C-alpha cells in the first residue's frame, strides 16, 4: 500500500533516505494488535479513529481529553492519515490532567492498569503501550515501566525534550524498554532531543502533523512526537509476525537505518526506526 503526500515522518520510517513523500507500508496496518495510549486522553469520536479507539480508563473526573496532546499522540499511532499502524485498536488511559501533568502515584497506577487491563481485550497480534510523558528520575516510575514490559507489553518511553541525557529521566532511564528520541526532516537530532547511552532508537518529533481535539489537526514538535511512531511501528511489524512484544525494541534497532543521523553524541546510538517494506 502507498499513502501519497504523507505526513513526513510517515515517509521516514518507510524510506533509506529523507526528503521522499510516500510512506509504504503492508496492507494488514496493525489488524489484530492493540495500543493503549496512556497520556491526556483520547478524542475517541475523531473521524480519523474510524470507531477505532476508545477510552478505558480516566484517573479524573472525566475522561475526555481537553488537551489535546494524548489525541495527537494516538493520531500518529493509529489514526487513517496521520498514523503509522492504520488499523490498530487503541485504547486511551488518562493519566495526564488537562493542562498536561499529572502525578509520579497516578502514572505507576495507569501502568498497573494496563497490564492487567490487556487480558480482558482481544489482541491476538499483541499488545504496545506509548508512554509520550516524563519527569525526572524515581526508581518507583522506572520499575512501573518494567513491569509493564515484563508483563508482556511493548513499552515505548520518550527520552524527554531537555538536551540533556536521558539517564536523569523517568521512565525514559528504565533500560528494559524502548527509549524514543527525536530527528527532524533534514535528518538532525531535534533540537530538544535527549541522548546518552539509554537510547534505543530514534523516530521523526520535529513538526509532526496529527490529530488534534474539536475534530481539528496540528503540527507539534517533541520526543512525545517520536514515541508514538515507534509504538506504531511495533505494533506493525507484530501484526506481521516478524517480533514478538519483548523483542520488538531489538528487532527494531536491528533493522532500522544505521548512520544517517547528525549531530549525535558520542556513546548515543545512530539509529532511525524504518519499516524495511518492499512491494
Ligand atoms: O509533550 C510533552 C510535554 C511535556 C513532556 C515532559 C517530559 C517528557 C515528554 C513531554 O512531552
Ligand atoms: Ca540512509
Ligand atoms: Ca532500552
Amino acid at each position: 500500500a502507498a499513502q501519497t503526500n504523507a505526513p513526513w515522518g510517515l515517509a521516514r520510517i518507510s524510506s533509506t533516505s529523507p526528503g521522499t513523500s510516500t510512506y509504504y507500508y503492508d496492507e494488514s496496518a496493525g489488524q489484530g494488535s492493540c495500543v493503549y495510549v496512556i497520556d491526556t486522553g483520547i478524542e475517541a469520536s475523531h473521524p480519523e479513529f474510524e470507531g477505532r479507539a476508545q477510552m478505558v480508563k480516566t484517573y479524573y473526573y472525566s475522561s475526555r481529553d481537553g488537551n489535546g496532546h494524548g489525541t495527537h499522540c494516538a493520531g500518529t499511532v493509529g489514526s487513517r492519515t496521520y498514523g503509522v499502524a492504520k488499523k490498530t485498536q487503541l485504547f486511551g488511559v488518562k493519566v495526564l490532567d488537562d493542562n498536561g501533568s499529572g502525578q509520579y502515584s497516578t502514572i505507576i497506577a495507569g501502568m498497573d492498569f494496563v497490564a492487567s487491563d490487556k487480558n480482558n481485550r482481544n489482541c491476538p497480534k499483541g499488545v504496545v503501550a506509548s508512554l509520550s510523558l516524563g519527569g525526572g528520575y524515581s526508581s518507583s516510575v522506572n520499575s512501573a515501566a518494567a513491569r509493564l514490559q515484563s508483563s508482556g507489553v511493548m513499552v515505548a518511553v520518550a527520552a524527554g525534550n531537555n538536551n540533556a541525557d536521558a539517564r536523569n529521566y523517568s521512565p525514559a532511564s528504565e533500560p528494559s524498554v524502548c527509549t524514543v528520541g527525536a530527528s527532524d526532516r533534514y535528518d538532525r537530532r531535534s533540537s530538544f532531543s535527549n541522548y546518552g547511552s539509554v537510547l534505543d532508537i530514534f523516530g521523526p518529533g520535529t513538526d509532526i502533523l496529527s490529530t488534534w481535539i474539536g475534530g481539528s489537526t496540528r503540527s507539534i514538535s517533541g520526543t512525545s512526537m517520536a514515541t508514538p511512531h515507534v509504538a506504531g511501528l511495533a505494533a506493525y511489524l507484530m501484526t506481521l509476525g516478524k517480533t514478538t512484544a519483548a523483542s520488538a525494541c531489538r528487532y527494531i534497532a536491528d533493522t532500522a537505518n544505521k548512520g544517517d543521523l547528525s549531530n549525535i553524541p558520542f556513546g548515543t546510538v545512530n539509529l532511525l526506526a524504518y519499516n524495511n517494506y518492499q512491494a
